[PDB]
């Protein structure tokens, strides 16, 4: 209750990197608004954010009703860097879980900037963990023509999981009272940097680390409601989905923002609200 006193009772952070994923996170926000009466704060990954979107922010956080604080972290000089924009970004996304946020936080959530939150989100900060320092979501197997796509059934990661699931790194829970105690900060940090050594290893960099750690880092899978999309999951549990990722699909190669308006009927609702909040705080 401290941290929920101080900061709120749902935290949520993201990132996002080109005006296209800014659109879509300003969406994802106003998205867990509607859908909680629960007070909700939301931490940016600041140095990747462009000056509008900075300058907009305010705007938002008083017409949807939340707080906000940018997370500005240097990447340690001893930890090996990633030269393609994408794998810096998941490297944000894992690897720093621990020294982001105040100890003063107990708990915070990743939502993906392209996702779209159908349910209040405080149901997944009371989801129990059973100790794991962290949730996720696995990945779907319901679409069964996709079964060839799901690389993590068959070859390596078939014989290393050894029937675990193969969880998506769309969405996740962190418990930081128990991530900390548990000092998998360091521990994600150490074996990301002797895996990054071979740059075949931790290809989906943000998925595959904490895929890898769940033997020593314990990952509590969450319900698969917790993450729809549709590249993996059925048509008939999009009914049941708490949030929807727009994830890529290999077989289609569709666009972003038509996967967007075709699959989610309120998208457009959520992008022209923005846009008309954007239009009255322009004229102001
Ligand atoms: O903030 C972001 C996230 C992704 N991308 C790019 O968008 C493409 C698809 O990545 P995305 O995260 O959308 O894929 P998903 O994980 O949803 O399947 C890649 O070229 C990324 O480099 C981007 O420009 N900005
Ligand atoms: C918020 O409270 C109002 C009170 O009238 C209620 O109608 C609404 O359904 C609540 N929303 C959520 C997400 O609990
Ligand atoms: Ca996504």
């Amino acid at each position: 209750s401290v941290s929920k006193t101080e900061h709120a009772e749902i935290n949520i952070f993201s990132v996002a990197s080109g005006h296209l994923y800014e659109r879509m996170l300003n969406i994802m926000m106003a998205s867990v608004m509607h859908h909680t009466n629960h007070t909700v704060k939301f931490w940016f990954i600041e140095q990747f954010l462009s000056p509008s979107f900075k300058d907009f922010i305010p705007h938002m956080a008083a017409e949807y009703g939340f707080k906000y604080e940018m997370v500005t972290y240097k990447w340690p000089h001893w930890l090996r860097q990633q030269k393609e924009k994408q794998r810096e970004i998941w490297g944000y996304k894992i690897l720093f879980l621990d020294v982001l946020f105040p100890l003063s936080l107990d708990k915070v959530i990743f939502v993906d900037a392209d996702q779209i939150v159908r349910t209040d989100m405080y149901d997944l900060v009371e989801h129990p963990l059973d100790g794991a320092p962290y949730g996720f979501a696995p990945m779907c197997d319901s679409r069964v023509e996709m079964e060839g796509y799901r690389f993590w059934k068959t070859g390596y990661w078939a014989n290393y999981l050894k029937g675990k699931p193969y969880h998506i790194s769309a969405l996740y829970v962190v418990d930081l009272q128990r991530f900390r105690e548990l000092a998998a900060g360091d521990r994600l940090r150490q074996q990301y940097h002797a895996l990054s050594a071979d740059p075949n290893s931790l290809a989906n960099l943000d998925q595959d680390l904490p895929n890898h750690m769940q033997f020593t880092i314990p990952i509590a899978t969450l319900p698969q409601e917790w993450l729809w999309c549709e590249t993996w999951c059925s048509d008939e549990t999009l009914k049941d989905a708490r949030t929807i990722d727009l994830c890529n699909n290999p077989m289609t190669k569709e666009p972003k923002l038509d996967r967007a308006r075709r699959q989610v009927p309120e998208w457009t609702k959520y992008d022209e609200e923005i846009a008309e909040l954007a239009r009255r705080v322009r004229e102001g």
